[PDB]
């Protein structure tokens, strides 16, 4: 259709978020559970720097994080004059899951939020930003072992669920471009109880071990 | 019970802040005293780096800070159509305590202010952001000793009070993930008078000592 | 007239202010944008060995050249709007989401304060300074580095990319360094990614430098 | 007398700044001379790093800067319902002196501009932000000697004057927490003519010498 | 004569820029040529670091850049009640020359854009921001040789012209505070043709050589 109508479609969809704010689960009727599909694709190691004279180190990684979830506020009927299958939207203009790298040595991993998300007419959002992750590794016997723990900061399992995208319970290596040998690569979804709260939080925990250089 | 109603509730609660601004103690009626509950949870040590050739060092820590206080502006009756016991709100849309790390070697500790706070119907706010803390430690005889001093920057004890969350006067280790041995761990609340002002300011002072690597 | 120029800009940008900058730059039928892309190397900031292995982080200063057609920004160049071109800030218009895929950081950085020039026919030419950081191979006194550029979310049906002036190599028009260039080639390829059926256009540059 | 009236007071005072902007000397009526009271309190040294192999070094300091001046735009009569002796305001919502660290090795010192200023009913503003200062020091014979030159960037002495807070011509040690021996500590106010301008500029020049570690 | 009237004048001057935007040469009638006077004042060297094991180095400098030009939009008759001969204005609220350091090893030199410009009633603007400049130098034979190339990014000589301030074709030493011996100091204004464009661009090229430490 018209490129005009595509922009108008975006503005109409975003009007709700502009008027009501981006905070809160993406439901206007019965509040349901958001199931977020999550993938972590490793590209390369930036650095691994021993901490002091001990066996630990700070591992800084370049990755691409993949996230998808359904936002019912962003649905539209794909017929004229809005006969579009999808539209691109800035992630800072919509609700996004507050999934953080809990064990970051910094505040959190950093995502490139200038990267656009794509929303399909059925409300499915797919957002695949580049990411920098910094964690505390153990460096022993020429092996560097690092873990990554992801979960929603404030939403428990009855509010935000998380599952591995495409059921792939592993660091994805589709974009891997480094020379380092991968020695261990596994991941687990677990529901973990925190002191704050009655309901468990979903943790996606990845274990990655690389041969030291 | 509707998601729409939760979003409208938030907008109604935040209208006061939007109209009149976030600045000023969080009271509709006679300005009283905010009682902040404060907790510090150590996750890990990013780095400890000797300053020059002396016995001092810059210690950089990853922690989670727990903050709770009452905002009487954010109160509502949990009855239909606003039958919600709590809601999530961005901390940058409401008043938050100006609690700073006084002895930071930088301007202040940094908190992840993208982290959402939860507000309960009685106005209780609970906000638990990740934090990075950089302080000057003493590194002597296989021990690294660091202190952390927290307090409201501008509000005296008659305006903002602070007490240890759950009355635990210590660094909390519920999220501790590092391999360092903790040799000392204590904290104390004191009211301190400074040259600027007649009224005292509340200081939460934590002392932490770790076995060196 | 100066006033007419500012008003022309405001008229042209009114669409973007009202509808937003997102979405392919078409007002009528949505076609394909064809971005012309150029990379001009100015200098190496640093190349730092990673650990004790044969890789290094290479940090480069370059100038990126981008041109495309935005049909929303067209005007008839007749009085009082008798202007062949105007200057516009890149953050006021759509710009292609071309990223350095293999950056060791989130992305390359471009100086987005640099103004773009838009001609009356809607052609935008924007030539920002850039800093690029990639993982190189440093072995046998040769530092080998690659750069992969492409639209992040738009496939070849939406955003295509071709070398500016058909020159499939790092441009040396602004080269101001002492390092000897041992290899300098580039390729346009359409690559299929896991996410999507339609291929994505990758501009891949190979650069090798004599080590210092 | 209530929290709502305090915010309405703030909104009324700030209306002038919102409608007309923060630029310009802070006078409601005739433009007079601002007299800034200035204090510098050294907390600690973050680092001192030799430059090359010479006698100079980059000294990076954590300090607290104290600033007071009068803003006649922000005056009110403390009579009910605006019976407040003071209110807190963000420094980015009002005029603040453009006092910069002239000899910074970076663009300028950095101040924590999230810290609130306090404005009293007579228009006196007191703002005491933490600060990070980085200057070029001389490091010779076991002594590190550093200087700090502060002054308004664009306002001459007939527009913005500066004097030492409490008339103390020295680096204040009220907040000093470091283990370094202070060997020299002095300050002097002088009026200095720069080539740009007929009228002189007020320079607050502090000299600090510390024993090397 | 009064503080509120000075703000009203600024608001009226800036109205054009707020309504029409800051982009485009500062003319409302016939579009002419802007003549920028440019001065570079070296204060000190932050660092000079050898690149690898070769003969080049990264030189990081603190300077003050002096810029003057005429903005015919910001003119006014200095008569009551706008009897002000100059006003201070934020450089982010008016057109400024897009003069960049072409050979910066970073994206560009950085200027402190919080620093106010002063506009005189005849439209002459004078803006003198602190600056940090990072360039690639040659370090050989105990001499560090560095060059600085400045010019407007998008405007050719027909649109923006540049000349040395006070006719001095050299790095100005009016603010020089460093101990380094300056062995070479010269500068040249040249019209350089670029591949993009028919009209030439004005380059101000400075040559500076220092004795190594
Ligand atoms: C406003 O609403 C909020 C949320 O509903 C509410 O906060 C909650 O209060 C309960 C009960 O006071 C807290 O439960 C406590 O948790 C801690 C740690 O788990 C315990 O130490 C407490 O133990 C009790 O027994 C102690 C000794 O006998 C007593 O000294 C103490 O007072 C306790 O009764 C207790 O289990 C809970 O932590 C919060 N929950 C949250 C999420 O905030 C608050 O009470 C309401 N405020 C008002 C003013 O009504
Ligand atoms: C929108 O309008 C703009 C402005 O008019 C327009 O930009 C112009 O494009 C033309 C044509 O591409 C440019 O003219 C050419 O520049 C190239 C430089 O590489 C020359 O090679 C061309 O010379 C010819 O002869 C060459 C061999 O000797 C041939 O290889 C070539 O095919 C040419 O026939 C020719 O001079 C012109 O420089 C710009 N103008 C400006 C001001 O930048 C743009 O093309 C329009 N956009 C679209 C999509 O049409
Ligand atoms: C505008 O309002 C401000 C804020 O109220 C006001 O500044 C304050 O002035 C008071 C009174 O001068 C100051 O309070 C004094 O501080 C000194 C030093 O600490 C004390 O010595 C004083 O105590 C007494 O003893 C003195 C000597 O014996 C007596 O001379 C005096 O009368 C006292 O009995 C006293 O507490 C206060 O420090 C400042 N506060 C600030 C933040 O500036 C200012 O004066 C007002 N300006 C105008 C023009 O009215
Ligand atoms: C637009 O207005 C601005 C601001 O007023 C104006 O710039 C200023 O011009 C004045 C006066 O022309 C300059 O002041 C002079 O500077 C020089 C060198 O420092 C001195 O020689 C001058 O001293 C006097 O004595 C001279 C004989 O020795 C006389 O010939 C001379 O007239 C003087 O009486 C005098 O101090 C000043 O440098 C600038 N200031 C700035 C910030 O630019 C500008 O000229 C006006 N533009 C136009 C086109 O009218
Ligand atoms: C929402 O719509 C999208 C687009 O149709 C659905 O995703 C595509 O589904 C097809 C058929 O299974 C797959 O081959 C594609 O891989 C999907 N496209 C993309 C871009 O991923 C999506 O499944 C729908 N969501 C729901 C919840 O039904
Ligand atoms: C549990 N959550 C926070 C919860 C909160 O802020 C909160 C909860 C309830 C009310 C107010 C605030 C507290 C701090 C820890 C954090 C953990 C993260 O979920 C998480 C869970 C599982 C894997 C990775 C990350
Ligand atoms: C006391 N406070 C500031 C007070 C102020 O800005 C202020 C006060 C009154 C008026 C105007 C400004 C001045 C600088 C020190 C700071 C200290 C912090 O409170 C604090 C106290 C205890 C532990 C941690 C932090
Ligand atoms: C393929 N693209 C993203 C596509 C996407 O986000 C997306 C697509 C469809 C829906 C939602 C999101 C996924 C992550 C990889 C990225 C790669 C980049 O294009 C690219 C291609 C070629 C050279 C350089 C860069
Ligand atoms: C003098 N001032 C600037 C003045 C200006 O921008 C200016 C003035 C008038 C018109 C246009 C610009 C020029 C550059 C130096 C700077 C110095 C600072 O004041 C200062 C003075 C004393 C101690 C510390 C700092
Ligand atoms: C020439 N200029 C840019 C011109 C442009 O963006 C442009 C021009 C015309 C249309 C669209 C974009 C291209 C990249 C190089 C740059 C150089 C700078 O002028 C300059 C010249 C002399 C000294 C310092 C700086």
């Amino acid at each position: 259709s018209n490129g005009l109508m595509a922009k108008r479609l975006r503005r109409e969809l975003l009007n709700t978020y502009e008027q009501l704010g981006k905070s809160g689960l993406p439901f206007l009727d019965d509040i349901g559970k958001v199931d977020v599909k999550f993938g972590l694709s490793l590209q390369l190691l930036k650095s691994i720097e021993q901490r002091g004279m001990g066996f630990n180190s700070i591992g800084t990684f370049k990755a691409i994080v993949k996230l998808s979830w359904v936002d019912t506020i962003l649905r539209w009927d794909p017929e004229p004059p809005f006969d579009f299958q999808k539209i691109e939207i800035s992630p800072d203009e919509i609700w996004t899951p507050d999934i953080k790298l809990f064990n970051s040595v910094d505040l959190d991993m950093t995502l490139d939020r200038t990267t656009q998300a794509i929303v399909f007419s059925n409300g499915t959002v797919l957002w695949i930003p580049p990411a920098v992750l910094k964690v505390l590794c153990v460096s022993q016997d020429d092996v560097d072992s690092c873990h990554f723990q992801f979960g929603s900061w404030v939403y428990s399992v009855d509010e935000v669920d998380i599952h591995f995208m495409d059921d792939k319970a592993e660091v994805l290596l589709d974009f891997y471009q480094d020379s380092l040998e991968i020695l261990e690569n596994s991941a687990q979804r677990q529901e973990v109880v925190y002191p704050c709260c009655e309901s468990a939080y979903v943790e996606m925990k990845y274990l990655l071990a690389l041969r030291s250089e």
